[PDB]
């Protein structure tokens, strides 16, 4: 799991320079008035983004495991006045929604942070609406001058094979801005 101590390095306006974040949204499909899950909110650093990108119709749910991150989080929406988003204190490998209630769920760099992968990914189709779209995010699995110990990730490699384990479909798999990649996965 992350250290909630080392929070400030999730809120660091430098992040941008691994990706666009609406430049790489835009492409995975999320769309006006689309339900997203934002998994491992953290600091809500991609927050101001997605709530963007699904306008006032839109909703966002950010997530995450520890409560210091979502109390974070949730100061973070307050300050910026991010209207459609609704910060929440998840459990593992329960997300406290109803099913059939989102059509995106965006998961940036907390994939390989998951206990139990295919335990969750039940779980994430439970809340998924029968349509729905999976954006995960994550580092690659080599070395580079900027990301987390390679023991540490998975790579494109692995991630895309537990999913097809939990059933999700992958569609596509890009690299994305020099250390890490994307998978473009539609829920069924
Ligand atoms: C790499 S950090 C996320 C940083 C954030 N995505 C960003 O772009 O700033 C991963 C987060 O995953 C959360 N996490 C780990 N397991 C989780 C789970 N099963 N459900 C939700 N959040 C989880 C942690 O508390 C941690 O803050």
């Amino acid at each position: 799991k992350f250290d909630p101590s080392k929070i400030k390095k999730l809120d660091d306006p430098s992040r941008l320079e691994l990706f666009d974040p609406e430049k790489v949204l835009k492409e995975f499909g999320l769309k006006e008035g689309m339900t997203v899950l934002d998994v491992g909110t953290g600091a809500g650093f991609y927050l101001p983004y997605l709530s963007k990108m699904v306008g006032e119709k839109g909703k966002v749910y950010a997530i995450d495991v520890q409560e210091e991150m979502v109390n974070y989080a949730w100061e973070k929406v307050n300050k910026l006045g991010l209207k459609n988003v609704e910060v929440l204190k998840s459990e593992e490998n329960k997300i406290p929604l109803p099913d059939n209630t989102v059509d995106f769920i965006f998961m940036a760099f907390t994939f390989h942070e998951l206990s139990e992968p295919l335990k969750f990914l039940e779980e994430l189709k439970r809340v998924a609406k029968p349509f729905a779209y999976l954006a995960i995010i994550d580092w690659k699995k080599e070395e580079r001058d900027k990301g987390p110990p390679p023991e540490e990730v998975y790579s494109e490699w692995e991630v895309g094979l537990i999913l097809e384990d939990a059933g999700i479909r992958v569609g596509r798999v890009v690299e994305v801005g020099k250390y890490c990649f994307g998978v473009y996965a539609m829920i069924v």
